[PDB]
């Protein structure tokens, strides 16, 4: 597993002044990246020719006439929503959205306006709904809230202040219920279920760590250290080979490796060992890394006006 070069990469441009396709989710039919962008919409990629089509959005997006808003998105975020985490339930074709302001939402295979499933957990409202993954067998949804204090706009303040008010939660699609599995977490972000489905791997952005929370067997409810990372992790996604790709939006240590050779992602094994690194420009600031069958690796962010593609 040689270091992947992210210097040369194809840009799937978003229209208008849209930026920050934080997640790069693929549906059960393998259709091109679905991405939650700066203005509150979840856009779908349909190739070079057709480009990005609107797929889904929060009820607040419609209600507040956000489509015809003139003001910069950083200001109209809490009104229009900011979709971060994306994952498809293959059996139904449903898309689960982790929206920073609008909480956990879901939409059908046809798309259109989404439905808010949860905006609160144990009476406390969700202020920074970030990471999501699905148990593909049961349809259970595991998602994170990064802070009770700071909204997405001040995500850097979660790190700066060492804020530890984050929550890891389960949404049960049968009982329509939201349980808090773990609270007082230091900036929980990305979440991925393990291949063997016994635990979750959760990214702690500020701490620069992955942790393991068990969801099955005698250790159910136990959170433990998994591995320390030399970068600030965002989203955790399976690499399609039993491990995970971890997006690293910043390095913890600026190692002098010459120009445009910054650590922007790490492939981690099921056992929590460092397998492979991806180095590229500092501007990439990746939030999600999605390897595919055809060797291509799709990359999300919160700042750039495109999805990046390497290999």
């Amino acid at each position: 597993f040689k270091t992947i070069d992210a210097r040369r990469s194809q840009h799937l441009d978003l229209g208008g002044s849209l930026v920050g396709p934080e997640s790069v989710a693929f549906d059960g039919k393998g259709r091109g990246p679905y991405s939650g962008v700066s203005d509150g919409r979840i856009m779908r990629w349909n190739g070079e020719a057709a480009g990005w089509s609107t797929y889904t959005y929060s009820p607040s997006y419609t209600k507040n006439k956000c489509a015809a808003s003139t003001l910069p998105t950083v200001q109209t975020e809490s009104k229009c929503g900011r979709p971060l985490g994306l994952r498809f339930h293959y059996k139904t074709g449903n898309l689960y959205i982790a929206d920073a302001y609008m909480g956990l939402m879901r939409v059908g295979p046809k798309g259109g306006e989404a439905t808010v499933l949860a905006m609160k957990a144990d009476g406390v409202p969700l202020r920074f709904t970030n990471g999501v993954d699905i148990d593909q067998v049961t349809g259970d949804v595991y998602f994170t809230d990064s802070s009770m204090n700071y909204q997405r706009s001040q995500h850097e303040q979660v790190t700066a202040t060492k804020d530890s008010t984050g929550r890891l939660m389960k949404y049960d699609p049968r009982t329509n219920q939201v349980t808090v599995l773990q609270s007082n977490i230091t900036y929980p972000n990305g979440v991925a279920m393990s291949a063997d489905r016994t635990h979750l791997i959760v990214a702690l952005t500020g701490p620069c760590k992955l942790m393991r929370h068990w969801i099955r067997g005698p250790k159910t409810g136990k959170s433990e250290p998994f591995v320390d990372l030399p970068g600030y992790p965002d989203n955790v996604r399976p690499d399609g080979k039993g491990g995970y790709w971890i997006a690293l939006h910043r390095e913890k240590y600026e190692l002098p490796f010459g120009p445009d050779s910054h650590l922007v992602a790490m492939r981690v094994s099921a056992g929590g060992k460092l397998v492979q690194q991806m180095r590229g420009p500092k501007s990439l600031r990746p939030t999600e890394v999605m390897e595919r069958k055809d060797g291509k690796i799709y990359m999300g962010n919160v700042e750039l006006p495109y999805v990046g593609v390497v290999k």
